[PDB]
């Protein structure tokens, strides 16, 4: 027989192969950092210094022949292509007429962006997240933010994945006009400019490649030379742990919606949709796309953008065209892809899209039932309430009344039910609607007792400015505080108030607040009670389920209540 091949491990990249090439120690344009191959190029060097070398080699993976070629003297390079990621026991055999001899087996890794080479992620979840047996039909969604791995120190292995059906990954930008990003300050706009160098306008990119795929996370077993790292490698490993989980990239959001206003021109939609198809071929752990245009018709971060006539038809066409594209991927891969969107629920947002048309293309609508009131002005109110609060004036709820100055309300008040009923009334199916819950509060200072028109209700007072605090308190920007910060700094473990705060609840609205009457600090948020109320509202209307913004800000209480309030329920999945 020929002499047995001896594999040159260091001449063969230590048998580490990847279908994706990712730049690691630089930051450049997306097309120069990320290169995907449908087939991995495998090259394995071996030698046969003694004896006879033979004529032909065969490569085996787990005892199955995967490649063959010619032997070239005493040193040979086996070169072949292979599509399926994984870890395999490789042998190389040399053959002639006399017989065959084979190497010892050695593990080869073929990395792919489905995580097929990875073991299930090891989790590190706060034990306050409890276990439930919610029916698998109901949506239990959350948004994980790319930048949460910095000061917020919240990583993929912290997510209570057994309590989630859908993870929406916030946020993938679109190259093009993005002045709104400058409102974040810091490096955000300039990082986008770098990502978009060499990229056509209206194509998607990764905003922060360090967070997405370069940073080594030791809890994930990464080392510097691992070929895929960051959040994305952790999501791939999470998908091996929980294969029925859906992970969906979120395009847009408040600061990254400016390019959508150019989708009135179909050419720009075509460019965008093609780029999304490429993205989903590159990053196989993703299961669809979520479009978070804030908002058709305007009213978002860009005060100079919005077209009430033309943006709705553009939105619908986008959905049409995305669903054509996703059907191409389902034909090509055999998988199921979802198309979703998060939408505004003020009457003035909903009136600018004919959702009876759009929703036929969509799996789910994540209704943004939060941010109804907040620190952008000095008017208290319930930011995430189901129904109209006591503080509202006569005819404010339904919009038929007049304000304190005698000026007509322009439409129904900002509540979750007013928006859900406008969507239902034009024919959006309940079982495609997902109701939002807030894992944060918004708040004010200066709401002292002398400003209240009803002494029992701080929502009738007036503010002097935003809530101020530190990042240790969960105050990452003025006027906004993580729920886990409200629980540590204002509620306490027994939920009866600490630090000078008192707890109250508007039973009509289904909305909690905490108020420090000495500082006039007032915070509107979702709590156990209001989230139970949202779950029972969702059961009563036959909504698809609940989702939450944003998962790093919870301590377990909000997601627990989401499942609590859904107990016993099932829903028809969209088909
Ligand atoms: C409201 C919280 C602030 N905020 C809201 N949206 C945000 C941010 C933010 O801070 N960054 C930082 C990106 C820098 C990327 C890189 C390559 O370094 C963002 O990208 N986005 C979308
Ligand atoms: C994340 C951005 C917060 N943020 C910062 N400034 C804001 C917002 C906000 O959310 N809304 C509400 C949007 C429309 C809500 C509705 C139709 O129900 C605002 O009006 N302004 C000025």
């Amino acid at each position: 027989a020929p002499t047995a091949p001896s594999i040159d491990m260091y001449g063969s990249n230590n048998l580490q192969f990847s279908k994706i090439e990712l730049a690691m120690e630089t930051t450049s344009g997306y097309n120069d950092m990320v290169k995907y191959h449908e087939l991995a190029k495998i090259k394995v060097k071996f030698n046969q210094w003694s004896g006879t070398s033979g004529d032909t080699y065969n490569v085996y993976f787990d005892g199955v022949k995967v490649a063959t070629g010619a032997i070239t003297g005493s040193q040979t390079t086996a070169s072949f292509e292979y599509g399926q990621g994984g870890l395999y026991q490789m042998e190389i055999e040399a053959c002639d007429a006399t017989g065959c001899s084979k190497s010892a087996p050695v593990e080869i890794t073929i990395a792919d962006t489905d995580g097929s080479h990875l073991k299930p992620l090891t989790m590190n979840v706060d034990p306050n997240n409890k276990s439930y047996n919610t029916d698998p039909s109901i949506v239990m969604g959350t948004y994980f933010v790319e930048w949460g791995i910095y000061g917020r120190d919240y990583t993929v292995d912290n997510m209570p994945v057994d309590n989630l059906t859908h993870i929406l990954y916030g946020f993938i930008p679109i190259c093009g006009p993005n002045e709104s990003v400058k409102s974040v300050g810091g490096n955000s706009f300039n990082a986008l400019q770098t990502a978009c160098r060499g990229v056509n306008d209206y194509e998607v990119v990764i905003h922060d490649p360090w967070a997405a795929y370069q940073k080594s996370f030791p809890q994930a077993g990464h080392e510097y030379s691992t070929p895929i790292k960051g959040n994305y490698a952790m999501l791939m490993a999470l998908k091996q742990r929980n294969p029925d989980l859906k992970i969906i990239p979120s395009i847009g959001g408040w600061t990254l919606s400016d390019p959508f206003y150019d989708f009135v021109d179909k050419k720009n939609r075509d460019t965008f949709v093609a780029s999304v198809k490429k993205f989903l071929k590159t990053w196989k752990f993703y299961d669809g796309v979520d479009i978070d245009w804030e908002f058709p018709g305007g009213g978002g971060a860009a005060a100079d953008k919005g077209d009430p006539v033309n943006d709705g038809p553009a939105y619908i066409a986008l959905m049409r065209e995305l669903r054509v594209m996703l059907d191409e991927l389902e034909a090509e891969t055999g998988r199921t892809y979802e198309l979703t969107s998060a939408i505004g629920v003020g009457y003035d947002k909903i009136e600018d899209v004919d959702y009876a048309d759009a929703v036929q293309y969509m799996d789910y609508i994540f209704a943004m039932t939060y941010d109804f009131y907040g620190g952008w002005n000095n008017v208290p109110g319930h930011q995430t309430a189901l129904y109209c609060g006591s503080f509202m004036r006569p005819g404010q709820c339904d919009g038929g009344g007049v304000d304190e100055n005698g000026e007509p309300y322009k439409g129904p008040a900002y509540t979750a039910d007013n928006g859900i009923q406008l969507l239902l009334a034009q024919g959006v199916p309940a079982n495609k609607l997902v109701l939002g819950t807030a894992m944060y509060g918004r708040g004010w200072e200066g709401v002292t007792p002398d400003t209240l028109t009803d002494p029992n209700d701080p929502m009738t007072g007036t503010a002097t400015g935003k809530l101020k605090g530190s990042t240790a308190q969960g105050v990452w920007e003025d006027g906004v505080i993580d729920y886990k910060g409200i629980k540590s700094f204002m509620l306490g473990a027994n939920n009866t108030g600490i630090n000078g705060f008192e707890y109250g609840y508007d039973a009509q609205a289904e909305a909690p607040w905490v108020w420090n009457r000495s500082t006039g600090e007032l915070i509107t948020f979702d709590d156990h009670r209001s989230v139970l109320a949202k779950g029972n509202y969702a059961k009563s209307l036959g909504l698809a389920g609940l989702f939450s913004w944003e998962i790093d800000a919870d301590n377990g209480d909000i997601l627990n209540a989401m499942h609590e309030g859904m107990a016993g329920g099932v829903v028809t999945p969209p088909n």
